[PDB]
């Protein structure tokens, strides 16, 4: 397996630049002037290219639409005061993208070439990256199969493309969650730990049920012991005093039903570095949370992920009865600290190797 | 709201493609006919259905069909009888299944009989692509996809329904049975025909090939239940532990795709009334024991593409189990094939066939 090369980039600037949006942006609805595109076939990878944001033209038998040979990434770029733009830990997104590619028998590529191409693309649309407090550029790489045939097999054609959305988003607002064991997001030996499109379509109906029932997100439970796995599209963390009397930050381990989040890892890294309390990757059950809540040992429950960064939870609707989560009562101190450090790093206030300059 | 066949627009092709040569083999799903059906949906409701030349789709880069697998499909066959009459096999069931799939993915509802008529109209237009050599047919592939130009994970406000056709052209297969592989789970979506269920199986199928097997026998649960064979339902014909001769296939408890061929085989066998016909869990342990006790007669997969597919070998981890399907006729398999053929090619008129 060869790889496309960033040296071979082909650039084509738009003939009529689009009018940028300070006003209300909906997430993922406004895109920039350009996009990256690379084609793969039996002759390997073609030359990458930046081109005006434009429609895909696909054979109607394309395996991307019949058998979900499709995977994506999500990461952010932040514009610092000094008008410099930085990507947050992009190497980890490239790492995960490649593992996802392998799981779906899609073509391998060089993580650094893709990153260089993405850098080049963001450079070209530098000015779309906003700089108002708490804003960023969302980067959405995608790799889809494109075999024009109905056989369920390893494709001999593929498209890799990348589009960009400017986004907005410090009054951290807590959410309520529906926790219903009938809905299972992922299973051991499945593909829940890869960022494949097939993992997301089925959750749309589940999220609608959570809205009809007065909740804002889904808390995905797993196992007959009802383990807390994820919140919506976010990893979940619990800050509590554990059954053994020790203050800790816990998140479920990567046993196959958890998507390894970049924010998740970064929160673990940060907490470990501070050395101020126990940081552990351990299974969390509803039984354990209820008991900890009845003994007042829970301080904060929250989600982590690129879009929200850190999202507090204040209520869980479980077994038809509502559980209050005292997250906001506790500051939320941990949440606020995490947000501030990430913000200082992301907007270049503290220099840090996690940031990748555009 | 629904599209109506009465409103169909027809655009005939100006560039007809050459039909498959007489000395050229039809590889499954690579050759398409000249026309396709196309129906779009948005906040205004369903647009007009069109039969139009086979052509590429134009998709926004953010299309939810490509990021969050808002996609489902179907698979059914049209058969040309000696009288040159083309007929669809139990299409109402595919239409039923397609709508359930759509509901599961918050994709727009449509009228089943309206789509069936549009599909009939489409096949009528391309009727000369329907082959007539024995064991040949026309594969019909309806597809419904969300098409929201937005990265939000939510109910799409636009969708695209299309149908394409492929002309398509009892030798036993070996199966890899390894509990490491899971196709579906209770509380998942294995019982719907959604694109997301198939992509993850490509690597597993490569693993079966590497290990010298032709298909994957999908196992589920601590007790290693036999669920499906590749993209087919699985059936076992044996003398059960209570000494009774039966045809068993797994029940529809969430991890099984309700196949049309499967339902048809249950219906036929129930009608005969010559042996016990049941839907029940089947475990590797039950199979292993029945094999050493010489109780297994035939094991086979069922599905639209193969109809009935015999199994001769199962590689369970490292044990190679011989399945005596072919040493037993295979009597039931042949019987099913013979009866299906009579119904499908119009030899014997039947309510299961829908005339085109
Ligand atoms: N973080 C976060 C978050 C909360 N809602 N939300 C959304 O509703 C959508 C996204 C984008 C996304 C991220 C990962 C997988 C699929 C889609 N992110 C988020
Ligand atoms: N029957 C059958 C059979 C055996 N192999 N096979 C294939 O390799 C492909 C198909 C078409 C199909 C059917 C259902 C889901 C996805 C694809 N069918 C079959
Ligand atoms: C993308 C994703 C996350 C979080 O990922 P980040 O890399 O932190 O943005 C968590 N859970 C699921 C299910 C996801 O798809
Ligand atoms: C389509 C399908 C079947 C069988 O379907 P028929 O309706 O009989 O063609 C069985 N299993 C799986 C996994 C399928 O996708
Ligand atoms: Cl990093
Ligand atoms: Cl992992
Ligand atoms: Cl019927
Ligand atoms: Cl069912």
């Amino acid at each position: 397996s060869s790889s496309f090369k960033a040296a071979d980039l082909q650039l084509e600037m738009t003939q009529k630049p689009h009018k940028k949006p300070g006003e209300p942006l909906v997430f993922g609805k406004t895109f920039t002037d350009h996009m990256l595109m690379v084609e793969w076939n039996d002759k390997g990878w073609g030359q990458p290219r930046i081109q005006p944001f434009q429609n895909l033209t696909l054979h109607p038998a394309s395996s991307s639409l019949h058998y979900s040979l499709q995977l994506f990434e999500g990461m952010k770029a932040f514009k610092g005061k000094d008008q410099q733009v930085r990507l947050f830990r992009p190497w980890l997104n490239m790492d995960r993208m490649l593992r996802s590619a392998m799981r779906l028998c899609l073509p391998s590529f060089d993580k650094l070439e893709l990153l260089e191409c993405i850098r080049r693309l963001i450079e070209v649309d530098k000015d779309w990256v906003p700089d108002a407090a708490g804003t960023s550029l969302y980067v959405r790489p995608v790799l889809i199969g494109n075999e024009p045939s109905l056989g369920v097999s390893q494709p001999t054609r593929a498209l890799l493309f990348v589009i960009l959305c400017p986004v907005g988003a410090g009054s951290v607002t807590p959410v309520s969650l529906l926790a219903d064991p009938a809905f299972i997001r992922a299973w051991v030996g499945g593909v829940g730990n890869y960022k494949l499109g097939g993992n997301y379509g089925p959750t749309v109906l589940v999220q609608q049920e959570a809205l009809k029932r007065g909740c804002e997100q889904v808390l995905w439970l797993y196992g007959p012991d009802h383990q807390l796995t994820e919140v919506g599209t976010m990893n979940i963390f619990v800050y509590w005093t554990h059954e053994d009397g020790v203050l800790e930050l816990v998140t479920p381990p990567l046993n196959g039903v958890i998507l390894p989040g970049v924010v998740r890892q970064s929160l673990l890294d940060m907490a470990q570095t501070w050395g101020e309390f126990r940081v552990v990757e351990r299974t969390i059950t509803m039984k354990q949370l209820l008991r900890a809540l009845e003994e007042g040992r829970v301080r904060e429950v929250f989600g982590s992920g690129t879009a929200c960064q850190v999202c507090p939870v204040h209520r869980i609707l479980y077994k038809d009865r509502n559980l209050h989560i005292p997250t906001m009562e506790n500051g939320p101190e941990l949440i606020l600290r995490f947000q501030k450090e990430l913000k200082e790093i992301q907007y270049g206030i503290r220099a840090h190797e996690w940031m990748f300059p555009v």
